[PDB]
Formats: C-alpha cells, structure tokens, sequence
C-alpha cells in the first residue's frame, strides 16, 4: 500500500506535493536540491510534486525527514539538524519524530526576507491516506 501525504503551500512557495511516504526505517527527505546515477540524479535534483525538494534558499539540503510507521500507518516528521529549523504547528522541533495529522502546518526555515526563493516554506497537511 502507498501511504500518501498531500502538502499544500500556504505562502505561495511550491506546487502542491503528493508524496508516497516510505515505511521506517526508510524515509523521504525534505530540503533544497556520463554518470551511472544520471537518470536518478536528474529527477532527484528537480523540484517535483512527487519529491521532497523545494526551491527556497532558506532550506538545508537535508532539512527534514518524513517516514511512515508500518504498524499504524501514521506519518512522522523529524528535523535533520537543519540550519534554520523545522516547525510543526508553529512549534520548533528537533531530531525526534513528531506525528503529522490532517490540519497540521509544517514550516521549514524562518527567512529574513520574503522575496522570490528567499521565503520560508509553509506547508499545510491537507490529506493523509492509503492508495
């Protein structure tokens, strides 16, 4: 089964994401983006609705991590020691899992500056479901 989370931007910073969240101990990274990894590095360095990349300089490359508990199907986020921080419903979190539920807000970063690509990421947890 594909456990999906839908992230809708509340501050005009990204196209709505439809993310398949892997079961722990795997996870989906949130952050800023002639080779055997070319086809994988290409799509992985893009900002796509199906990946965790955002076009915001405020974000760390490895900023936060989403994972799914295969026992309950619950979705968790944790910070990856980002420079500018991960927030859930406004609360600054750390490196331990925090559960996400529909109606929650995830903010990535803070920003000194609200201009194009300098604005923090504000993501609303619009839906969580299987398949």
């Amino acid at each position: 089964m594909a456990h999906i989370i839908i992230l809708k931007s509340m501050n005009a910073t990204f196209e709505t994401k439809f993310l398949v969240v892997p079961f722990k101990p795997d996870g989906l990274k949130l952050g800023r983006p002639n080779n055997s990894g070319s086809k994988r590095d290409l799509f992985s360095q893009q900002v796509r609705p199906d990946n965790g990349n955002f076009d915001s300089r405020v974000l760390s490359r490895n900023h936060a991590c989403l994972s799914c508990d295969p026992t309950s199907g619950k979705i968790y986020i944790r910070d990856l020691k980002s420079s500018n921080g991960t927030f859930v419903n406004g609360v600054k979190i750390r490196q331990n899992d925090v559960e996400l539920k529909v109606g929650d807000m995830v903010d990535l970063g803070t920003d000194i500056d609200s201009k194009f690509e300098h604005r923090k990421i504000s993501a609303y947890v619009e839906e969580i479901s299987v398949i």
